[PDB]
C-alpha cells in the first residue's frame, strides 16, 4: 500500500577509526561502548522522494566486544567502514577482518569504505593499498561488494562530507534486495499499523528489562483489529524484525519465540554491563552486578535470558587475557609432539567464543560421561586452551602467526603418545563439527588448509605438508617416504594419527586375515546413504560389513565412529573392526531386516506386544544418544534394526547408520540434513537453529508408523511431493479413523503430544520413555467417552461370544430409568426411558432354546423389566417386589435360575423358563433378613467348577444356598475382634467374591476383610489407604472389586485408583491411577472372540462418566515389563563398564 521509506544502517570500523565521530558529523565521544543506535530522518531534496530515516548502529571497533556483533549484524543494511589514516597503509590492511565477516554475514550489501583524518595524513600510500586490495576483492568471493570509497577530513563541516552524505543517500535508493527497491518498497497497511503500536508501547514498557509476551501482544492486536489475521502475524513480526524496530528470536534452540523485545538499543546494552563488573573470578558479578538484582524483578525475566557460563561461576568470552600465559611443555623435542596447523585465510567473528565454549568439556578418555576424569590444569585465554591432564598428555589448541604470512593459524601441539593420539582425535573432530554448523563459509569448495608438521631428525627444519596428500599416500602406503633418499622413514601414525584411524581402541581393528568377504552382487543385504552393506564372514560369525564409495572422505568415515565406538547400549549397534585400506566397517548383523520389511510385507506379526517393544527400544536408545550431546537427525522406519521377532526377548529394535549424527550442545546446531518426510518442521526450514528435542518429532513419525503399520509410508510412495509438505506441516490426519487399525487410546495421546508445533512443548527423550515405561499403557485397548452429565450405575455386557459385542446401561441422571444400547465397536450411544424409577442393576439371560435372548431391569419402584436384546417391542413386566430391587444375578447349577436380589432382605428364586410369561410369580420366596438389613451382595464361586454354593450378603451377614434352596451358613460380621477398625466395620456390605475364601467389601471401608469358608473366622484385613499411602478423610473406599480366576485380584477404590494384589499370600503388584476420578462398576467381559477385557466405568469428574476397557493379562504384563526392563538395565552397565575399563 503505501510506500515504506525505512532502512537499516551500519557502521563498523575498528577501534580509534571515528565511526562515531563521522556519524556526527553527518547527523549535524570518549568512547562507544556497546552499540548505538539512532534514527536519522534525511530529506532527498531532488525528485520527490518520500524523506528517508536510517536506523544506524556503531558498532564498536574495541576488540573485547567483537564475539556479539555478528549476531546483530544482519541483511538489509548498508555497511560503512572507517579507517585511521595516520597509521598508513597497514590500517587499510588491518580492516580486513571486518570486510571478510560483513560478506560472510551480509551477502548483499553496498560496503562504502570511508577515510579519515585527512588534516596530518597523506593520500597517495593509501590509495595505493587501497586500490590494490579492492582488485583482489572482485576475485576472492569472500570480500562484500565494495561499490564506493572515500576520504573525509575531521569533524569540521567540509566539502568532502557533502560528497559523503550525497553518495549514501543516493547508494540506499540504488540499493535493492531480490531485484525490488529496498527504500520505498510497497508493503501491507496492516504492518505499518502494527509499527506505531510497537513505538508507543515501547515509551511505557519498563526500563529494567523491555519485553512482552506472545500474551501481551495478542491482546493488544485483538482489540484494535488493524486490518490482521492470525497467520499474518508471523510475516509482520519477521518484516519488522528486518527493519529494526522490533527484534524477534524463533529460534527453537535459543527457546525466546515467546518473547518479543520492543527495545532493540537495550539488547545491545547488556553486554556492555556483563564486562565491564583475568584468570580469577568472582561472585560479585551473580550478586550485585546492577541495582536491577533483587528477589522479585530477578526472578522472572532472569528465568528468560539466558546470554558462557556454565554452573559451578561466571567465565564471559570478553574478559579473558588478552595475550598468552607463560607456559612450558613437558618437552620440545622435534619427534616428540605431533601438530595441525590449521591455515584460514581470518579468524571468523566469534569463532574462538565457540572453539573454547565447546572445548569446554571434561569426557575426553571415557566418552558420555562415563567416567569423569581429572578437572585438567586448564588455562585460559582469549584465542586458545591448554587443557592438560598429565605431563604426557595435553592439548593446546591455540591461535598462531608466523612470519611473513598475513594469514591465522590453529596450532594443536599434542604429544606423540598413545594419549596424545586420541587427544587429536577427538579435538579435530570437535573443531570439524562447529565449522560445517556455524562457519560453513571457510570450508567453502577449499579456503582453509590442513597441514601436518612431521620432522624427519630432530633439530631440523619442521617441514609442512598439506593433510589431503598425506591422505593419498596413507591409502596407497602405511609408511612415508622421503624423496631425497628412501633411507629413513618414518610412519603416519606419528604425523597424522586421525588419518589412518589409530586414535581408535586396540579392541576394535580390521584384522584381514580372519575376514572371508565377498564384495559379489549377490551377497547385499541393502543400501546407504553414503555405502553399500554387504554378507561377510569376521572370526567365524555373521557380519555386515559397511564398505564405502570413492566419493566419501575420511571425514564421513570419522563423522560415524564418535557414536559407534564411543557408545554403547544394547539399542545401539555396535561395531567389531574399522579399516581403511578398503575403507569398511564391520558391523552386527540384523538377523530378520530392517523395519521396513517387516511393515510393508510382514504385516502378520506385529502383535499389540511386539510394537510396544520396538517403540520402547529406540526412544531407550535416543535416551542414550541426546544424552550424550548427540543428535540423530536420521530416524526413519529404515534404520530400526529388528534382531528376533519374540515379544519376550532381550533385544529386538536397534538404531543404525549414523551417517548424519553431529554433536549438538546447549548452543544448538545449525544445518538441515535429514531424510524428507521424516523431518521436524524446524528442520524443513532452513532458516532456524534447532536442538535436539526436534529429534522427537521424528520419533513421533515413527511411532505414528508403527501404530498405522506404514500405512503413511505406502500413501506418500504415490505422491512425494505431498509426502514432504504435508508431514512438515503437522496435519496429519486421525490414524485410528482413516486407516483402519484397532484403537490405542493413550499412545495416540504421545503421538499428539510430541507431535506439536512449538518445540518446547515436545517432550524431551528421558520422558518419552518414562510415558513408554507404563506397564498400563499396553493392557489399555479401548476408552469411550459418554455423553455430558449422565449417572451410569449398572452395566452389562452382551456375552454371545458370536452376536455382537455390546453394552446395555441403566442411566440415572433424571429421575427416570433410562436403559441406553452402547455399541462397542462403532461408539454409537441411543437412551430409551422405559422406567418410572431409576433402574439399579441389569442381568442378561439367555435361554438356549428358541436361541432367545432376554434382559431384565431392576427399577426403585420395585418393578422388574423384561426386554428381549434383538425385538424392541417385547416389553413385559412381572409382579412388583415389596421393596426395590438391587441385584439380579443370574447362574446355572442344570437348570438357569434367575436370582433376585430385593433391598428388603428378601430373595425371591424366579425360573428362567418362566421369563416369556407376562407375569408370574416367584418359585420359592427366601427370607433372609428383616427391611432393615439390605441384601445387595450376590455372587458365585467359581472354584473347581463347583456350581453349588453360591455365596452372598444381607445387610451385614453372609449367606448362602444351594440347589436344595437352603441356608448352610449365616455368618455374622458387626462385630470386629481388633476392635479399633470397627468403624470401617459397621457398615453394610457391597460386594463378595470367592476364589477359595471370602472377601469381604463395605460402604465407606478402606479395608476389605478375607474371611475362610471352613472356620468362619476373619483370616486377614487388607487396608487399602496402607497401600495407597505410598502414592499420597480420605479417598480409598472399596466401590468395587473383581476377583480375576486365580492370578490377580482388582480392588477398586472411590477414588479413582485400581488395586491389583498379588492372590499368592499378600503382595501389591501395582496401583493405577490418573485416568478416573471415581471407579463405580468392575467386571469381566468376552469381545468378539478376543477375551480378557476388564471394563472399567468411572466418571471423568460436569460429570463424564468415561468407560474404559482393559486386558486381564494386565497383572502378567506388570510384572513382565519390570523384569524385562531389569534385564536391559544389566546389559546397559555391561556394556559400558567393559568399554571404559
Ligand atoms: C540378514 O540381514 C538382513 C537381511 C535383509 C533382507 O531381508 N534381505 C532380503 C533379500 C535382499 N537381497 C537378496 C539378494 N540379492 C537379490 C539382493 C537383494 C536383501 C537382504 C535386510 C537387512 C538385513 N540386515 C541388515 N543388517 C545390518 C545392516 C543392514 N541390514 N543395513 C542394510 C542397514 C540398513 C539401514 C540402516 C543401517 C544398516 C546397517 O548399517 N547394517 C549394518
Ligand atoms: N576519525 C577521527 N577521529 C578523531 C578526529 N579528531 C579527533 N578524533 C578522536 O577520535 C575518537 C574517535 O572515537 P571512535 O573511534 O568513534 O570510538 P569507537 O567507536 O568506540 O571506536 C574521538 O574520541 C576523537 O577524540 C578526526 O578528525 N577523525
Amino acid at each position: 500500500a503505501v510506500p515504506y521509506n525505512r532502512m537499516k544502517l551500519m557502521i563498523v570500523g575498528n577501534t580509534g577509526s571515528g565511526k562515531t565521530t563521522l556519524l556526527q558529523q553527518l547527523m549535524k565521544q570518549s568512547a562507544t561502548v556497546g552499540i548505538d543506535v539512532k534514527d536519522w530522518p534525511i530529506q532527498i531534496r531532488d525528485k520527490r522522494k518520500r524523506d528517508l530515516v536510517l536506523n544506524v548502529w556503531d558498532f564498536a571497533g574495541r576488540e573485547e566486544f567483537y564475539s556479539t556483533h555478528p549476531h546483530f549484524m544482519t541483511q538489509r543494511a548498508l555497511y560503512l567502514a572507517v579507517y585511521d589514516l595516520s597509521k598508513g597503509q597497514a590500517e587499510v590492511d588491518a580492516m580486513k577482518p571486518w570486510l571478510f565477516n560483513i560478506k560472510a554475514r551480509a551477502s548483499s550489501s553496498p560496503v562504502i569504505l570511508v577515510g579519515t583524518h585527512l588534516d596530518v595524513s597523506d593520500e597517495k600510500q593509501r590509495k595505493a593499498c587501497m586500490s590494490k586490495i579492492t582488485k583482489e576483492l572482485l576475485n576472492k568471493r569472500g570480500f562484500p561488494a565494495i561499490r564506493d570509497y572515500h576520504f573525509v577530513n575531521a569533524t569540521e563541516e567540509s566539502d568532502a562530507l557533502a560528497k559523503l552524505r550525497k553518495t549514501i543517500i543516493n547508494e540506499s535508493l540504488n540499493f535493492k534486495i531480490r531485484d525490488q527497491l529496498v527504500v520505498g518498497q510497497l508493503i501491507p497497511d496492516c504492518y505499518v499499523e502494527l509499527e506505531k503500536i510497537i513505538l508507543s508501547e515501547r515509551k511505557n514498557v519498563p526500563i529494567e528489562f523491555p519485553v512482552i509476551d506472545r500474551k501481551r501482544l495478542l491482546q493488544l492486536v485483538r482489540e484494535n483489529q488493524l486490518q490482521l489475521d492470525e497467520n499474518e502475524l508471523p510475516h509482520a513480526v519477521h518484516f519488522l524484525n528486518e527493519s529494526g524496530v522490533l527484534l524477534h528470536f524463533q529460534d527453537p534452540a535459543l527457546q525466546l519465540s515467546d518473547l518479543y523485545f520492543v527495545e532493540p538499543k537495550w539488547l545491545c546494552k547488556i553486554m556492555a554491563q556483563i564486562l565491564t563488573v583475568k584468570g580469577i573470578i568472582s561472585r560479585r558479578d551473580v550478586e550485585k552486578f546492577l541495582s536491577k538484582k533483587r528477589k522479585f524483578p530477578k526472578n522472572y525475566m532472569t528465568q528468560y535470558f539466558k546470554l558462557i557460563a556454565l554452573p559451578i561461576y561466571l567465565l564471559v568470552p570478553s574478559s579473558l587475557s588478552d595475550h598468552r600465559p607463560v607456559i612450558e611443555l613437558p618437552h620440545c623435542e622435534n619427534s616428540e609432539i605431533i601438530i595441525r596447523l590449521y591455515e584460514m585465510p581470518y579468524f571468523p567473528m566469534g569463532f574462538w567464543s565457540r572453539l573454547i565454549n565447546r572445548l569446554l568439556e571434561i569426557s575426553p578418555y571415557m566418552l558420555s560421561g562415563r567416567e569423569r576424569a581429572l578437572r585438567p590444569n586448564r588455562r585460559y585465554w582469549r584465542q586458545g586452551i591448554y587443557l592438560n591432564w598429565s605431563p604426557e598428555a595435553y592439548c593446546l589448541v591455540g591461535s598462531e602467526v608466523l612470519d611473513n604470512h598475513p594469514e591465522s593459524f590453529l596450532k594443536i601441539t599434542v604429544p606423540s603418545c598413545r594419549k596424545g593420539c586420541i587427544l587429536l582425535g577427538q579435538v579435530v573432530d570437535h573443531i570439524d563439527s562447529l565449522m560445517e554448523e556455524w562457519f560453513p563459509g571457510l570450508l567453502e569448495i577449499t579456503l582453509l588448509k590442513k597441514w601436518a608438521l612431521y620432522s624427519f631428525n630432530d633439530g631440523e627444519e619442521h617441514q609442512k605438508i598439506l593433510l589431503d596428500d598425506l591422505m593419498k599416500k596413507a591409502e596407497e602406503g602405511d609408511l612415508l617416504v622421503n624423496p631425497d633418499q628412501p633411507r629413513l622413514t618414518i610412519p603416519i601414525s606419528q604425523i597424522a594419527p586421525d588419518l589412518i584411524l589409530a586414535d581408535l581402541p586396540r579392541n576394535i581393528m580390521l584384522n584381514n586375515d580372519e575376514l572371508e568377504f565377498e564384495q559379489a552382487p549377490e551377497f547385499l543385504l541393502g543400501d546407504g546413504s553414503f555405502g553399500s552393506v554387504y554378507r561377510a564372514a569376521y572370526e567365524g560369525e555373521e557380519v555386515a560389513v559397511k564398505i564405502f564409495n570413492k566419493h566419501t572422505s575420511l571425514r564421513l568415515l570419522r563423522q560415524e565412529l564418535v557414536v559407534l565406538c564411543h557408545l554403547h547400549h544394547p539399542s545401539l549397534i555396535s561395531l567389531l573392526a574399522a579399516g581403511i585400506r578398503p575403507r569398511m566397517l564391520v558391523m552386527e548383523l540384523a538377523s530378520k531386516g530392517s523395519l521396513d520389511r517387516l511393515l510393508q510385507q510382514d504385516k502378520a506379526s506385529l502383535t499389540r506386544t511386539l510394537q510396544h517393544r520396538i517403540a520402547l527400544h529406540v526412544a531407550d536408545g535416543l535416551r542414550y544418544l541426546h544424552s550424550a550431546m548427540i543428535i540423530y537427525r536420521d530416524l526413519k522406519p529404515h534404520n530400526v534394526l529388528l534382531f528376533t521377532l519374540y515379544p519376550n526377548a532381550a533385544i529386538i529394535a536397534k538404531i543404525a547408520d549414523y551417517g548424519i549424527a553431529q554433536y549438538c550442545c546447549r548452543m544448538g546446531i545449525k544445518t538441515s540434513e535429514g531424510t524428507p518426510g521424516f523431518r521436524a518442521p524446524e528442520v524443513a526450514r532452513g532458516n532456524v537453529i534447532y536442538n535436539q528435542q526436534a529429534d522427537v518429532y521424528s520419533f513421533g513419525l515413527l511411532l505414528y508408523d508403527i501404530l498405522t503399520t506404514g500405512g503413511r509410508i505406502v500413501e506418500g510412495l504415490k505422491f512425494p511431493n505431498e509426502f514432504d509438505e504435508l508431514e512438515i506441516q503437522g496435519k496429519l490426519p486421525d490414524p485410528v479413523k482413516e486407516y483402519g487399525c484397532a484403537p490405542w487410546p493413550m499412545v495416540e495421546k504421545l503421538i499428539k503430544q510430541c507431535l506439536k508445533e512449538n518445540p518446547q512443548e515436545r517432550p524431551t527423550s528421558a520422558q518419552v520413555f518414562d510415558i513408554l515405561n507404563s506397564a498400563e499403557l499396553v493392557c489399555l485397548t479401548r476408552r469411550i467417552l459418554l455423553p455430558k452429565n449422565v449417572i451410569v450405575e449398572c452395566m452389562v455386557a452382551t456375552h454371545h461370544n458370536s452376536r455382537n459385542a455390546s453394552i446395555w446401561l441403566g442411566c440415572g441422571h433424571t429421575d427416570r430409568g433410562q436403559l441406553s444400547f452402547l455399541d462397542l465397536n462403532t461408539e454409537g450411544y441411543t437412551s430409551e426411558e422405559v422406567a418410572d424409577s431409576r433402574i439399579l442393576c441389569l442381568a442378561l439371560v439367555h435361554l438356549p432354546v428358541e436361541k432367545e435372548s432376554w434382559i431384565v431391569s431392576g427399577t426403585q419402584s420395585g418393578t422388574l423389566l423384561v426386554i428381549n436384546t434383538e425385538d424392541g417391542k417385547k416389553r413385559h413386566t412381572l409382579e412388583k417386589m415389596t421393596d426395590s430391587v438391587t441385584c439380579l444375578y443370574c447362574n446355572s447349577f442344570q437348570k438357569n435360575f434367575l436370582l433376585v436380589g430385593t433391598a428388603d432382605g428378601k430373595l425371591a428364586i424366579f425360573e428362567d423358563k418362566t421369563v416369556k410369561l407376562k407375569g408370574a410369580a416367584p418359585l420359592k420366596i427366601l427370607n433372609i433378613g428383616n427391611v432393615s438389613t439390605p441384601l445387595m451382595c450376590l455372587s458365585e464361586s467359581t472354584n473347581s467348577t463347583e456350581r453349588n454354593v453360591m455365596w452372598g450378603g444381607c445387610g451385614t451377614k453372609i449367606f448362602s444356598f444351594s440347589n436344595d434352596f437352603t441356608i448352610q451358613k449365616l455368618i455374622e460380621t458387626r462385630t470386629s475382634q481388633l476392635f479399633s477398625y470397627a468403624a470401617f466395620s459397621d457398615s453394610n456390605i457391597i460386594t463378595v467374591v470367592v476364589d477359595t475364601a471370602l472377601y469381604i467389601a463395605k460402604q465407606n471401608s478402606p479395608v476389605v476383610e478375607v474371611w475362610d469358608k471352613k472356620t468362619e473366622k476373619l483370616c486377614g484385613l487388607i487396608d487399602c489407604v496402607h497401600f495407597l499411602r505410598e502414592v499420597t478423610s480420605y479417598s480409598g473406599r472399596v466401590k468395587t472389586l473383581c476377583l480375576q480366576k486365580n492370578t490377580a485380584l482388582w480392588i477398586g477404590t472411590g477414588g479413582g485408583h485400581i488395586l491389583l494384589l498379588d492372590l499368592s499370600t499378600r503382595r501389591l503388584i501395582r496401583v493405577i491411577y490418573n485416568f478416573c476420578n471415581s471407579v463405580r462398576v468392575m467386571m469381566t467381559a468376552q469381545l468378539g472372540s478376543l477375551k480378557n477385557v476388564m471394563l472399567v466405568l468411572g466418571y471423568n469428574r460436569e460429570i463424564q462418566s468415561c468407560l474404559t476397557v482393559w486386558d486381564i493379562n494386565l497383572p502378567h504384563e506388570v510384572q513382565n515389563l519390570e523384569k524385562h526392563i531389569e534385564v536391559r538395565k544389566e546389559l546397559a552397565e555391561k556394556m559400558r563398564r567393559t568399554s571404559v575399563e
